[PDB]
């Protein structure tokens, strides 16, 4: 499913991402924008052979099992396909683990490169939250 900006902001808020580990809602929305263009079905294969899945492009080498990433750790305990659902719950729960892993949101290259240090609050502006 392709979300709208505010529709996504709201779903994420409801799922407790707002200020989760210190990151304001706009950080999450900005990341989803750049990681997947708000499309939950987005997938991208990496050279190492792992693949990224979902709104937040969560990686199969560490976080989810896709059956084709040798020596993947499956930290979030879910099949990668679950990250493509229109129901963002698995994505959200897995994101919470990742962001809690040490490097915060820097785990998301697109956030680091396109969101970090910018005015992310613009991402939730005009939204009924």
């Amino acid at each position: 499913k392709v979300f709208g900006r505010c529709e996504l902001a709201a779903a994420m808020k409801r799922h407790g991402l707002d200020n989760y580990r210190g990151y304001s809602l706009g950080n999450w929305v900005c990341a989803a924008k750049f990681e997947s263009n708000f499309n939950t079905q987005a997938t991208n294969r990496n050279t190492d052979g792992s693949t990224d899945y979902g709104l937040l492009q969560i990686n199969s080498r560490w976080w989810c099992n896709d059956g084709r990433t040798p020596g993947s750790r499956n930290l979030c305990n879910i099949p990668c396909s679950a990250l493509l659902s229109s129901d963002i719950t698995a994505t959200v729960n897995c994101a919470k683990k990742i962001v809690s892993s040490g490097n915060g949101m820097n785990a998301w290259v697109a956030w680091r490169n396109r969101c970090k240090g910018t005015d992310v609050q613009a991402w939730i502006r005009g939204c009924r939250l």
